[PDB]
């Protein structure tokens, strides 16, 4: 069965669109009028209240603050959501802090609150609707599609994909924010977001858990030129409660990444396992791409598809983190305890991070990579301190004869100390 809607063309319920193991429920996309896809425009000149624009009346686009010399970014919400939800306009607001842009929020709440299998068909219409607006901008406003970026969350990721496919992959970029898994995982390229849908496609996975039983709203497999897996793409810090928490983290990390690019470097790595075990640090020669808003600044962004990148974030409060590798050479007496290091630089000082916990043998090197909640800057000094999990009555003293700190850029800073301190005493090392 097919339904056809004016200039959006026709839509079928035949495979791979329905009746398959991936998309079992046979259904057709609802009427464009029941879905009522709306375009809410925000510009640097009207940041607080939107301007409504429609593709079928170019006069609306011309009487608005839409600016043909600025890039255009669309934001599409997903399942059960609304284009009028604060996260959309707020993301636009962060953008306005760092650039001049036409920020368009796509409201398709008319079709997002349907049942899943229905909302999944509805995005076919929403996607065609987005593609038509881009088509009119190209055609009537001489605005090139390469100046377009579409950000989509959940079903919105695949919506961006439909729009990109209908625009023949000419869209500048598509960012998938935890693209939905059900009805899309393992479907052909025409159904789901894939590298071919835009010139550059960057994906942030934050809830890749298996829906049944682990309710992982997003998909585990790679769908872009560069797929980022913050915190392994599974259990985001701070999401022990709240059902949509891990799912909504992708929006939060992207939102914060507009103001804090440096706080989210992604490390090329085969897996999170290897990353956690110090095998994907520091950044490669060309640097690490910045997850989020500026991932497009990466030199080799599209030279290959499904490039995986790992990194960790905090649990709230801008989520930003900076990774360092510290190597400690022990001195003093052999005890059993844990050694901690603190970093001091011109920007600030990190907290103390356990490097090793066990048998501290003299002249034995112990490395550990950690994620600092502060970028220290150019390192000035480093502080050591160890604890004995058994106070040996001999008052043993341990020291660090040498401490090497390697930054994400591969730069090593050496620190030396001729002293040894007893348990729980801060030893400050100096440059050497
Ligand atoms: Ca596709």
């Amino acid at each position: 069965a097919e339904v056809c809607y004016s200039h959006l063309g026709c839509f079928s319920d035949e495979k791979p669109w329905a009746g398959t193991s991936q998309r079992p429920i046979k259904s057709l996309p609802s009427d464009p009028k029941k879905i009522n896809t709306r375009f809410l425009l925000y510009t640097n000149e009207n940041q607080n209240s939107y301007q409504l624009i429609t593709a079928t009346d170019i006069a609306t686009i011309k009487a608005s603050n839409f600016n043909l010399n600025r890039k255009t970014r669309f934001i599409i919400h997903g399942f059960t959501d609304s284009g009028e939800n604060s996260w959309l306009s707020d993301m636009c607001k962060n953008m306005f802090q760092v650039e001049k842009v036409n920020c368009i929020c796509v409201d398709w709440k008319g079709g997002s609150k349907a049942q899943y299998s229905q909302a999944s068909q509805n995005i076919r219409v929403v996607g065609a609707e987005v593609a038509y607006l881009v088509q009119v901008l190209s055609t009537s406003l001489n605005y090139a599609p390469e100046n377009v970026h579409i950000i989509g969350h959940s079903l919105g990721a695949h919506t961006a994909g439909e729009a990109g496919k209908r625009l023949n992959g000419l869209v500048g970029r598509i960012t998938g924010l935890d693209p939905a898994e059900p009805y899309f995982q393992d479907t052909p390229e025409e159904v789901r977001l894939d590298p071919s849908d835009a010139k550059f496609v960057d994906v942030i996975h934050t809830d890749i858990s298996p829906i049944l039983p682990s309710l992982g709203f997003g998909m585990s497999q790679k769908v872009g030129h560069m797929d980022f897996f913050p915190n392994g793409g599974k259990d985001m810090p701070g999401c022990k409660t709240g059902i949509s928490c891990n799912h909504h983290r992708s929006i939060e990390y992207y939102h914060s990444s507009i103001l804090n690019p440096e706080g989210f470097l992604g490390y090329p790595c085969a897996s999170y396992d290897e990353f956690q075990e110090s095998g994907c640090f520091p950044c490669p020669a060309k640097g690490c791409p910045k997850m989020g808003h500026f991932a497009d600044q990466y030199p080799g962004k599209t030279n290959a598809v499904e490039q995986t990148f790992f990194l960790n974030t905090g649990a709230s409060d801008n989520f930003t983190r900076w990774r360092y590798k510290v190597s400690v050479t022990l001195s003093g007496k052999k005890v059993t305890g844990h050694i901690l290091v603190s970093l001091f630089g011109n920007k600030g000082n990190s907290k103390q991070y356990e490097i090793f916990k066990g048998t501290l043998k003299p002249d034995s090197t112990h490395s550990n990579e950690f994620d600092s909640d502060v970028d220290v800057g150019d390192l000035q000094m480093v502080k050591f301190i160890w604890y004995n999990n058994v106070i040996n009555p001999t008052l043993p003293r341990v020291g660090a004869s040498k401490i090497i700190v390697e930054t994400n850029v591969g730069k090593q800073f050496n620190f030396c100390s001729p002293e040894t301190v007893r348990e729980e005493v801060l030893l400050t090392l100096t440059p050497c």
